[PDB]
């Protein structure tokens, strides 16, 4: 008769919730068609064979038995419908047999799927980079092309066309996949395929002017230079408008009349998120959310429009729509009485108010740049409203999905059925910074309070960071060993 | 204008020939649809996840550059026809494009394929254990069945049916696959799937009375005992006669009228060799061999019936048909130094005559059990004829394919086109013994002067043997690391 929590998804959100949720307090079942967790940041390393699958994964069932002797459950199912009124979900197994499951709480962490932007042919011809199997197919395809072009029945012209690798997307994933292929090409491939090495090329295609546009401008500039120095074709200010079997078309972002047709052998699609069909269907079921393009939750991560307040959502499948400051003006005015109505008066209570309004965090609202003198009540209401409008939901990252998971699981463990049940603070993420590998041993990092821009100890920093981020000693062992293997014996060619 | 050697196959014969052939003296191309070598003895460990793919393989292209600076070639092709009159072969690539290649010498090492004994349904429903992809599919299937049987939509009766693993073949492969599954089931599976552990069973089906029939009787009995002790169903004296989607039928070897119908979830086919289509086609093309079921070579491993004597064959695809003693009686009589034609007179010159007649080897003919007094020329002829008829071709093992490869490559390196042209000795294999893993840390070995029958140090012996048998430091490193990983973290469940 323990309350039942159903987790949907075995990704950064679902798995980390599982890792922290108290199996003694709750009956927990994780449901996912994928019986492992994927350490997504290392996926580009899998495309080149730098790292192995064991570094990049965790088996869900290895974490179902916690040390206090209490256990969770896992079911290999795809959820297809949620029925919030009757508190159950419909799932299917791999053979499309329906199965019905009841819950007391539902944690939706189903992530997102790849976005083709309805561009003709990318679903058909492009390789996505979202999961382990994608990375493995990409590696395999590249190796198949190398062998094909070593055959006598192929002209040099066809070789140059087949050995062009195009990567679409200038964010960290497109950049790292491109960098890993450049390393592989310049090292193991150059040694083992010397007679076709000169025919190989790589292009990276990006709509904006910058590679790694969310990093600093120095890092973007340094990434483009390092790519130039590696003889990678940087097609910034271009985006894809059509894909066919042996060529694709790109469109200049700077001149709508300029188009280019490019031949290619391998096309890697490393950009864009779209909603899962489950979320699209769930949305239509919620009156308040029926025309939404994304699932909205509370500042406490409760799905909005559910009378029972028993469905949560974390990670990439959702956006936070916090309680509105400006619907609570008089109350906020009340909590700071002595002080005149100034922005500084507001900031003075930021610590307390932030527990219920995340948009008041100094990480969310710049009080220096938006300093405001004494205001009338009505003026203060408008200011509050501007803070509401300025609120940005957590970015769709592993970092945020992990932090949301720890927050929410800790709420179930230590708040929900305790004397602290009315003191649940709102979720506020903390930015810890980002790393990207950009080729030829160069690592960049955009962190709070510093930037890293390549250099001899760049890769050492990367390794120190990621070995601590891995979620088991097993993966850490493999992480360490894989770099020894790669240094001593090189990347493998088994396909 | 170096002479061109084409090697067909990247297995034990082809790869080991490549490893020893002098690239300076010859222009060598290896042709195989498989761009790696498979260390087949460790394949059963791959079915359970004890060892990884990197321990079990070698990429061909990593061995194409020898230290002296000279190089070989590899082409990823399947040979389809040999034209021995015009000295070329036809090949196809994976897209069915034909390619024609000329040679001065052709080394046929294409191995064998699995034999279904034309039993209905085994090609449709059974899993073979012949190569890397086979072992991986078997592992995946087993993991899939476990997850399926954890779902709430399945009766206990259906579970017992689906969790029955049947292995067909009581030789070392069937036994080792069975043993590895038993270890996996008893350790990682028992821990991670407690609620269905008791529904799992394994049967091994074998026509004869003995598991490991080619080992000693003590080892065979010990293997059956160990299997009983592990609660494996030992169905010796049974063979499979039909295979359907969810059940198969077996037939008692002891009573023609007794048949059993068995339910199963995973059926593993670990018995039988058949000829490749290439070799079947090649045969019909050679007058002298047109109605043969196997390719015959002479005592120097030259294909018989080829006017140019420039096609060789090694490994599983061939049988040796040595030059006949009894067609050379008079010459043999003259070589003998004796007052009389005795068996002992023959054995006295055995070390010299064995250079041309392998069937005279003490490993091939038992001179003590067939001792013969003074004979007449005609009687000596009949005796010689008995030795001829007693000759057994090298058994189809990696050990023999490897020794044949080193023999033949050494003949090309040091005998062909030198003043030893006419001093080429016949091939005679050396038996080194065999090892088998039979479960729960028990290793058996049947060696020239010892038998090993389990015990605490038997696994230790197994490891020091195989780490020396591996063909690169890369694989040895992985061999060592995989055992540490499996001991510390267990076998993985990633599928
Ligand atoms: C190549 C790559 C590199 C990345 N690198 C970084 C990085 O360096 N730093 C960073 O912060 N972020 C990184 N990310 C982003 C990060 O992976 C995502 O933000 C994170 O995966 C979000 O976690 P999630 O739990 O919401 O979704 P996911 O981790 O994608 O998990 C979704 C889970 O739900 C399951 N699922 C899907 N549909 C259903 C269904 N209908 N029913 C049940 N289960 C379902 C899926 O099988 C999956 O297990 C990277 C992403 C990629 C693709
Ligand atoms: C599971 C298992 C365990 C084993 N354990 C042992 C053991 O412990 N000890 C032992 O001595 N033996 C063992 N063996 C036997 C050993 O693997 C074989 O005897 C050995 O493989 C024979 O070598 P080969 O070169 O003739 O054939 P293979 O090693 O099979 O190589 C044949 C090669 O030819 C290629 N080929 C096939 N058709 C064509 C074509 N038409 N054109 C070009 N190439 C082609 C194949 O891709 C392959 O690369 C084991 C076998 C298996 C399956
Ligand atoms: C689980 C979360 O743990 C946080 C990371 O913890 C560590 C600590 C040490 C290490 C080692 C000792 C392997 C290396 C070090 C000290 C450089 C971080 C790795 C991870
Ligand atoms: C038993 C649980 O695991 C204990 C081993 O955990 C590790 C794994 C890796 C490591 C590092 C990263 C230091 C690598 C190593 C042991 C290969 C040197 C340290 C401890
Ligand atoms: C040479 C590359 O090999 C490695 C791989 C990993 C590491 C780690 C990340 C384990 C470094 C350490 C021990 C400082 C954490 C060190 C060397
Ligand atoms: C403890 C069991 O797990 C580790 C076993 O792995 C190996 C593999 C090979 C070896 C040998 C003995 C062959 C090599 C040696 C002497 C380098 C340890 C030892 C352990
Ligand atoms: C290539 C042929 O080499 C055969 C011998 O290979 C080895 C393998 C392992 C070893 C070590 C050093 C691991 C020692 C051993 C076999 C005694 C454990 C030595 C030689
Ligand atoms: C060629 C370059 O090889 C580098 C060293 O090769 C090895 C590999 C493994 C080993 C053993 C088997 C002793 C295992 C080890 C190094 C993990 C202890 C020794 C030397
Ligand atoms: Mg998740
Ligand atoms: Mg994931
Ligand atoms: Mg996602
Ligand atoms: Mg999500
Ligand atoms: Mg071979
Ligand atoms: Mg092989
Ligand atoms: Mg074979
Ligand atoms: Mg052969």
């Amino acid at each position: 008769r323990k309350e039942k929590i159903i987790i949907l998804g075995s990704g950064w959100g679902g798995f980390n919730f599982l890792l922290n949720i108290d199996f003694k307090k709750y009956d927990v079942t994780l449901i996912s068609p994928r019986n492992y967790f994927t350490f997504t940041p290392l996926l580009p390393c899998l495309c080149s064979g730098t790292l192995s699958v064991n570094v990049c994964t965790e088996s869900i069932r290895n974490f179902l038995r916690k040390k206090n002797g209490y256990c969770g459950n896992y079911l290999q199912l795809e959820c297809t419908d949620v029925f919030y009124e009757d508190k159950y979900i419909n799932c299917i197994d791999i053979e499309n047999n329906k199965v019905k499951l009841f819950y007391d709480y539902l944690i939706i962490a189903v992530g997102a799927k790849t976005n083709t932007f309805n561009i003709n042919g990318v679903d058909k011809y492009a390789y996505f980079v979202k999961d382990i199997d994608d990375a493995l197919k990409i590696r395999k395809k590249f190796l198949d092309i190398l062998e094909k072009c070593t055959l006598p029945n192929i002209s040099n012209e066809e070789k140059k066309k087949m050995l062009h690798v195009a990567v679409v997307g200038g964010g960290p994933t497109g950049v790292e996949v491109t960098a890993e292929f450049a390393d592989f090409i310049n090292k193991e491939v150059k040694i083992n395929y010397k007679d076709i090495f000169n025919f190989i090329s790589i292009s990276i295609i990006e709509g904006g002017n910058n590679l790694l546009p969310t990093f600093t401008q120095n890092i973007s500039d340094f990434t483009k230079e390092n790519f130039h120095n590696l003889n990678i074709n940087v097609l910034t200010n271009y985006y894809v408008i059509d894909v066919d079997k042996h060529s694709f078309h790109i469109q200049s972002s700077l001149n709508k009349n300029e188009k280019k047709k490019l031949s290619y052998g391998l096309l890697i699609w490393a950009s864009g998120l779209a909603q899962t069909t489950l979320i699209q269907k769930f949305l239509k079921t919620i009156p308040v959310q029926a025309n939404n393009a994304i699932l909205k939750v509370d500042e406490k991560l409760r799905v909005i429009g559910i009378p029972s307040n028993n469905i949560y959502a974390i990670g990439d499948c959702k956006k936070i729509q916090p309680k509105l400051l400006h619907e609570h003006t008089n109350e906020i005015i009340k909590i700071l009485t002595g002080n005149k109505l100034t922005s500084e008066a507001l900031k003075l209570k930021q610590s307390e108010l932030t527990k219920t309004f995340p948009q008041l965090s100094i990480s969310k609202w710049d009080y220096e740049k938006n300093k405001k003198g004494e205001m009338t009540p009505q003026q203060f209401h408008d200011y509050l409203f501007e803070i509401d409008k300025n609120y940005k939901s957590p970015t769709p990252t592993a970092q945020n999905a992990k932090q949301e998971a720890y927050y929410l699981s800790n709420v179930f463990n230590n708040f929900i059925h305790t004397n602290q049940k009315f003191n649940i603070p709102s979720f506020i993420e903390k930015w810890k910074g980002s790393l990207a590998y950009i080729g030829n041993h160069q690592v960049v990092a955009d962190l709070p309070y510093y930037e890293l821009k390549g250099g001899r100890f760049s890769s050492t920093f990367w390794k120190v960071v990621y070995i601590q981020l891995l979620l088991s000693w097993k993966s850490r062992f493999h992480f360490f060993i894989d770099f020894i293997k790669t240094k001593w014996y090189g990347r493998p060619f088994i396909k």
